[PDB]
């Protein structure tokens, strides 16, 4: 029992980290195979920030001036080419720590594990969710960028997310694998609109149903809804809209505790009408909605 | 800027554990130079779990009874011995991924990494404290047990936690990596008394430094109070008394932003006295406990 917002375990992706630097700027890379992957902002100096054009900038760069350290080791740069918002350095040299992988382009609502990094080398771990409005409410200080994204399964490494930009509100703004950003986001000085964050209604009953399985059952009603009287509620308070997509992925947690999903939808209408009155679930004095099904399910079965 | 529960990179311990068998029994184990350490309840069957002799159990069991597997491949057993509550199995190969380490015993209110472990096998990892009762909120099922708690500082991994067992309220109790159990806790399948558990006032302190540094200032007001004012709150409302000692230590946290330790003491009663009226200070409704002073530089800064 008991339940924690918990991160895969990071020794895969730490093996893959290195640090770029490029002039006078360092961030992090990813060493996979042959490549290094990295933010293509390391070209920039602080003074073309404010409006960038990356492939003149690009031009005036060579192999040699991209430094490419892992660990205490240099790796030599063979090749370097533009994807999106990405640089792919080619290196001469194989990752010998390279994990089985792949590169995903996650949906809103998902989560992910964040390996945060500075100057190639990890500083800590943590499980966050990419928000309806693309934006991730991580923890990055400045040098953090080109730190990666993830999920597991069994071997392989599914990374999703690269770190880029901080918005003037404190959120966080990246490009998947391929280099391209999640939402609206430009690599550039500006001020951009992140949009409204909405909750993620499917992750709330997840982590309602991770409750009742753990035993916080407090907030457990005689009430059922429908999918449209729920609607209703959830437009209200900013949730998004639940589907019968949504419920179908809520099975299992729904077998699992006896509790129809229309039935614990209800619950959830009841405590966003009224509050939690000063209670807690599992822990926390909010609803929770960065805890996919699949997260809950892994959680409380304890997949390795 | 952001501000989240972040676990240490888990590699370094990733590359330790093992899993250990003993009869029926599978736990996991961890592998440090050529010892093997698990709890020593691995020799015990559900039936003499009820009152355990282990010098007893211990003297049926050889050397070849604890199969200790890392991966797939199987370490011979040279060595076996009880320490405390712990099995230290010899083995006649050193861990090839022994990192820098050292055992250290953690006090109350201190907070470190788990990776939680199934069949030798990591599958997440989270951040959690030694409450004040000695229990840990961790988030384990059966077969974690053997699953460590650690810090790391630059390449030293300090092993501070091994989880024995879960409480039937759901809480979590365990060794320090010679055997000892914090808290007043026995490794029997007997109900035992976990203890009031007070709140870690230095921690809610270097988390609301934490928040004001990331913006999130509503909470500050125009008070201050004195050490024996805000323990009689404190008192009150189940907190820590606070002493110099925790003054001393949020010294960094209070140049940083300027905002005096009795200030922000003056804060926190207000806080504690009125609640939050419906509002959050770093995506929480309630007040968090489990990041002490030095997690929030660390994290503030970006130490790797
Ligand atoms: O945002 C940037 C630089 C930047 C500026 C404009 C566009 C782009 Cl693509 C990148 N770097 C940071 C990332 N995350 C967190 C930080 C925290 N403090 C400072 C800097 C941070
Ligand atoms: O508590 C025990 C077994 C046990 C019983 C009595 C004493 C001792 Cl030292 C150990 N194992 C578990 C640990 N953590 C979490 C669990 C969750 N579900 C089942 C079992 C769990």
């Amino acid at each position: 029992s008991g339940f924690r917002k918990m991160a895969f375990p990071s020794g895969k992706v730490e093996g893959c980290m290195v640090q770029v630097t490029c002039g006078t700027t360092t961030l992090n890379g990813l060493w996979l195979d042959d490549v290094v992957y990295c933010p293509r902002h390391v070209i920039c100096t602080s003074e073309d920030m404010l409006n960038p054009n990356y492939e003149d900038l690009l031009i005036r760069k060579s192999n040699h001036n991209f430094l490419v350290q892992a660990g205490n080791v240099q790796l030599r740069v063979i090749g370097h080419s533009m994807q999106n918002c990405v640089l792919k350095l080619k290196v001469d040299t194989a990752n010998p720590k390279t994990p089985k992988y792949k590169f995903v382009r996650i949906q809103p609502g998902q989560t992910f594990s964040v390996l945060a990094c500075y100057n190639g080398s990890p500083s800590g771990v943590y499980q966050c969710a990419m928000r309806p409005n693309f934006t991730i409410k991580g923890s990055f200080l400045n040098g953090s960028c080109g730190s990666v994204g993830f999920n597991i399964d069994y071997d392989c490494v599914s990374f999703c997310y690269m770190h880029h930009m901080e918005l003037p509100t404190g959120v966080h703004a990246g490009t998947d694998l391929e280099g391209n950003f999640y939402g609206p986001f430009v690599d550039r000085q500006t001020a951009q609109a992140a949009g409204t964050d909405t909750t993620i209604t499917v992750n709330v009953l997840a982590w309602l149903y991770a409750a009742v399985i753990n035993g916080d059952r407090w907030f457990l009603n005689r009430f059922t809804t429908t999918l449209n009287d729920f609607n209703l509620v959830a437009m209200k308070y900013n949730y998004e809209p639940l589907t019968q997509d949504h419920v179908d992925i809520l099975g299992p947690l729904s077998a699992q505790t006896g509790i129809a999903v229309l039935d614990m939808c209800a619950s959830l209408k009841e405590l966003l009408q009224n509050g939690m009155n000063g209670r807690t679930i599992l822990g926390s004095a909010l609803l929770e909605d960065e805890f996919t099904p699949f997260d809950v399910v892994r959680q409380c079965s304890g997949v390795t």
